[PDB]
């Protein structure tokens, strides 16, 4: 009955029966508290002090005491009374003599830790501040659950459970500090001070600290039922080393490496026990041990040879048979060349239910490890109670007298053999009961808050692997939550057997202490389908830099979350509860992938909260097509009017459906000539426009390349889009485009032009989800700019006026010359192609005729550019009817004419047509049937290059033979020259030769004169 005994005690009733209700507030009367005289207190505190020699002065050791004997004398008032609620809770005065006891006992601790955290004493106080501590957690989850239930309003209860998730991590942290601190200032060299520093290790992880980790298990609304955590640590004894009135100097870090590292948890299978000898003594000198992983999922462990094997006598075994060995009686001996080593050692195997046989070494002695390793139950006799069971043994030898002192390893019976997962708990696998740890983690030293060692990945994979055994439940279904410490971004994929059960984005905690473990769960259950299953963690998302895991809990779930989700999901699309109005930033596309959370709901369960969360995003959706100025967003009527709405091309698509669009969407190819795009232009109206706004563009691409997109009104607005489906790629998926209306004149309707252009061999695009709305009042510079950007349009317009006023009245002027009336009918007789050619230079001069951007778009001075390039084909007709002579043009290349050498054809600017005679060995000729005895004319538009003359010659049959020449004389622009010709048969041949160099040719007309 020492202050471990007890601790222990309350520890064993911590892990099983944590249920909140009167059976923990009386188990905790039936324990320590309503039960400990101001001796067991002095107790509690004799342990530590003279562990550390440093005694309390006996003024706050005077009061610490007499403090704890009042809250013990508290804890009945509040206790008797929440016994006798519990029977009847609804007895007014009963629920508020609740309230009142609650706020005195809950002051009660808030000035009393203080007198056992004193400045200058901390150490010696922390078995007792831990209780003291642990009781005003238990008081503070009371609250939580009973508050309202008692009379207190739901604020109160919060503020009160702030404060629980606070005294939750400051009672741990500090708790922890002090037994660190505590700790470092008993070490020291020699043997003793490594026996009074494991004796502070194991005593006080024992009264303190075991306790602490089950501080978490106070979360109500965390752990609202039933939890039970689970004890990994390890804890350490020697019995040659311990009773010994001897030190051997310099020799404590020698034995502490001994103790084995941070560690996955195994089960010890079978010790092999070497015997050997010393003047007569045989002795236990070194052993040999096996040890299976946990759920025996995995090969069998081994370690190498302990201290040396011998040959003196045969060796002993030490086999598994119940639940481990509970229990050793060793017997050291010590020849004061002098030996100290154990040589003989009893140990004995636990049971709940049967007495089984003891193995000997050699013989039974009388040091117990269980005034060491105390039992947690004395209902009951040791087999059974026992607490820990060995763990693993390790043996000490001298340098190179003989020293062997084994160092016993022993773990708590907390930690099971099997994994385990029941339906009405929840419970927590620390993840130091794997049996398979994944490459690249490592198994790092505890924190001191968790009852055990924690794992490390500092690079993405797989953490570990845990075997898995479902008990009463069948078909049940679990959530499943993860404790780790991050200072990184994360992801939290799991596996089961095979497949895939989860991912989650999981979020960073850190930059160590109990405000680093965060732990959330899954936002769905999963199902085992099977007994015996594997779990494996794994840790995705990239970055190294630095990720702790404490455990995995499993935690269970009914079958209507993702409903508070598809609530608030609708709400911020409006502006407020009256749902009149859409936010300006909420947009056409995530209203809709909104709309998706609704129906992928429950037709099952929430059918009416389907409903309702429906017909408000369908009228919100309805809203962004109201204020959504584009006329016709879902390209449901392309090109149908020359007026309004869109207008693109015959190589774009308007399927209705995609992996990314859910309504109409809009794909546009390639194309070979930059001279001819793909497009989809549209005029905003001004009818439609507010003076001095900001106005906006917007929409969604899934993928694309060379996507050119223009706002037009004042100037031309010009952004390229290279987005890739999911550098300097646009991959933002998304797009916007700002154009501002200065003033809004409705005579001259300029409104916004919408335009998108690919121009490029491989380009492509898709869009949807369109809209052009208002955004805001221009004000401040942005009203400055656009007023700017008005008049210098203005300037413009006018300075187009006067230029372009001038140069239709003289180019209407210059097209006449070549008419005869004004009805565009016949020609002059003298007015050739070269007129008719400098006339288009007249009229192709206008500008503005078309939109520079998209030649498609028509523009200002187009009816006239149109007209006027009209009357110039109009011109060219005629000369083509006068003209007797078969394709003189060469608008048709080469034909009707007899071609001889090699010769070709091309074109030229503004509807020209120009024969070329590459070589003077080439020859043209063409017959023409003529009137005998008329009056022909015969006209020729023609240039030279190089040198010579090119010549083209007129005769009939019989030596009626004219020419006409041309030469540059010395030694773009035709001459023409003319004559004058009358035959006397019917038949004349054209033939047109050059002497060298090339000739090239408009037009060879021949007329007929009446005069």
């Amino acid at each position: 009955y020492t202050p471990i005994d007890i601790s222990l005690s309350l520890t064993q009733f911590l892990l099983s029966e944590f249920v909140p209700g009167a059976g923990f507030v009386l188990g905790l009367v039936d324990i320590i508290w309503g039960i400990f005289g101001p001796s067991q207190w002095d107790a509690f505190l004799v342990q530590i002090e003279q562990l550390i020699n440093q005694r309390i002065e006996e003024f706050a050791r005077n009061q610490a005491i007499s403090r704890l004997e009042g809250l013990s004398n508290l804890y009945q008032i509040y206790a008797e009374s929440f016994r006798e609620w519990e029977a009847d809770p609804t007895n007014p005065a009963l629920r508020e003599e609740m309230r009142i006891q609650f706020n005195d006992m809950n002051s009660a601790l808030t000035t009393a830790i203080p007198l056992f955290a004193v400045q200058n004493y901390q150490v010696p106080l922390l078995s007792v501040y831990v209780q003291a501590a642990n009781l005003h957690l238990s008081v503070l989850r009371d609250v939580s659950v009973f508050g309202q239930r008692w009379g207190f309003d739901a604020a109160t209860i919060n503020s009160r459970y702030n404060d629980l998730t606070r005294l939750i991590g400051n009672y741990t942290d500090y708790a922890v500090r002090w037994y660190n601190t505590g700790l470092e200032r008993v070490w020291g060299p020699d043997s003793r001070d490594w026996v009074r520093y494991n004796q502070f290790r194991r005593e006080l992880t024992l009264t303190v600290l075991d306790i602490v980790a089950l501080f978490s298990n106070y979360d109500s609304r965390r752990y609202p039922i039933r939890t039970v955590s689970q004890l990994t640590r390890e804890i350490y004894t020697n019995p040659v080393l311990e009773n010994f009135d001897g030190s051997f100097r310099g020799m404590a870090q020698r034995i502490e490496q001994n103790i084995r590292q941070p560690h996955l948890m195994d089960i010890l299978n079978r010790i092999t026990i070497y015997t050997d000898v010393h003047r007569g003594f045989n002795y236990w000198s070194g052993h040999q041990i096996t040890a299976s992983p946990v759920g025996f999922s995995g090969p069998e462990f081994a370690f190498p040879l302990f201290g040396n094997a011998g040959n003196a006598a045969p060796p002993v075994l030490v086999s598994l048979t119940g639940l481990g060995i509970f229990r050793t009686l060793s017997s050291p001996l010590y020849r004061r060349q002098e030996l100290f080593v154990l040589d003989g050692t009893e140990f004995s195997f636990a049971s709940l239910t049967t007495n089984l046989p003891s193995t000997i070494y050699r013989q039974r002695g009388t040091v117990d490890s269980l005034d060491v390793i105390p039992p947690q139950d004395n209902s009951v006799p040791p087999r059974a109670g026992f607490s820990h069971r060995l763990s693993h043994v390790t043996m000490l030898s001298q340098a190179a007298y003989t020293l062997r002192a084994p160092t016993f390893s022993w773990q708590h019976r907390s930690a099971e053999f099997n994994n385990i997962i029941p339906s009405s708990q929840i419970t927590q696998i620390p993840l130091t009961k794997s049996t398979n740890l994944g490459s690249g983690t490592s198994v790092v030293k505890g924190p001191g808050f968790t009852g055990g060692d924690i794992l490390r990945r500092t690079s993405p994979g797989q953490i570990s692997t845990l075997r898995v055994n479902i008990t009463a439940p069948l078909s049940q279904r679990y959530r499943v939550r993860i404790r780790y410490a991050s200072t990184t971004n994360l992801q939290f994929h799991t596996s089961i057997d095979g497949r895939p059960i989860n991912q989650g984005n999981f979020s960073a905690t850190m930059s160590l202490q109990s405000g680093s473990f965060r732990t959330v769960g899954f936002t769905t259950p999963f199902n085992f389908s099977n007994g015996s299953s594997v779990f494996t963690l794994s840790a995705h998302v990239f970055n190294s830099n630095e990720v702790y895991i404490d455990r995995i809990e499993f935690v269970p779930a009914e079958v209507e979350y993702d409903l508070e989700r598809a609530q608030k999901a609708v709400n911020e699309l409006f502006t407020s509860s009256n749902q009149i109005g859409l936010k300006t930033d909420v947009t056409d596309y995530h209203i809709d992938q909104v709309s998706n959370l609704v129906e992928c709901l429950s037709d099952e369960f929430c059918l009416d909260e389907k409903q309702e969360l429906s017909e408000k995003v369908k009228h919100a959706k309805r809203l962004s097509d109201e204020r959504n100025l584009l006329q016709d967003p879902n390209f449901r009527g392309i090109n149908r009017q020359l007026d309004r709405g869109w207008r693109g091309s015959t190589d774009i698509t308007i399927q209705g459906g995609d992996d990314v669009f859910k309504e109409n969407y809009v794909t546009l190819l390639g194309t070979f000539d930059e001279c001819y795009p793909t497009y989809l232009y549209q005029k905003i109206d001004e009818s439609k426009l507010k003076a001095y706004t900001r106005y906006q563009l917007r929409g969604y691409i899934e993928d694309s390349q060379d996507l050119e997109i223009y706002l037009i009104r004042y100037n031309a607005k010009h952004e390229t889009v290279n987005v890739p489906g999911t550098k300097c790629a646009h991959h933002s998926h998304h797009f916007s485009l700002d154009i501002d209306v200065g003033c809004t004149d409705l005579n001259e309707d300029l409104g916004v032009w919408v335009i998108f252009k690919i121009k490029t061999q491989d380009g492509h695009a898709r869009l949807g989800n369109l809209e052009f709305l208002e955004e805001k009042p221009l004000v401040g510079e942005a009203l400055a700019r656009v007023k700017r950007a008005e008049k210098k349009w203005r300037d413009k317009r006018e300075k187009l006026e006067w230029e372009t006023n001038i140069v239709y009245k003289e180019a209407k002027e210059s097209v006449d010359a070549l008419f005869v009336n004004s009805q565009y009918d016949r020609l002059q007789a003298d007015t050739n192609i070269a007129m008719i050619h400098a006339a288009d230079k007249r009229v192709h001069s206008i500008r503005e005729a078309y939109l520079p951007e998209l030649s498609v778009i028509p523009g200002v001075n187009a009816a006239i550019f149109e007209e006027l390039e009209g009357r110039i084909f109009t011109a060219f007709s005629l000369y083509d009817a006068r003209n007797v002579i078969k394709n003189g043009d060469f608008n048709n290349g080469l034909s009707c004419w007899n071609v001889k050498g090699h010769v070709d054809v091309e074109e030229q600017n503004n509807h020209r047509s120009v024969l070329v005679v590459p070589e003077w060995e080439a020859e043209v000729s063409q017959e023409v049937r003529v009137c005998p005895g008329r009056g022909y004319i015969l006209r020729v538009t023609a240039y030279k290059e190089g040198y010579g003359e090119g010549c083209v010659t007129i005769h009939e049959i019989e030596n009626n033979t004219d020419e006409l020449k041309f030469s540059n004389c010395a030694e773009a622009g035709y001459v023409t020259k003319e004559l004058e010709y009358f035959p006397e048969t019917d038949k004349v041949w054209i033939e047109i030769g050059e002497t060298e160099g090339t000739f090239i040719v408009d037009s060879v007309e021949l007329l007929l004169m009446e005069e």
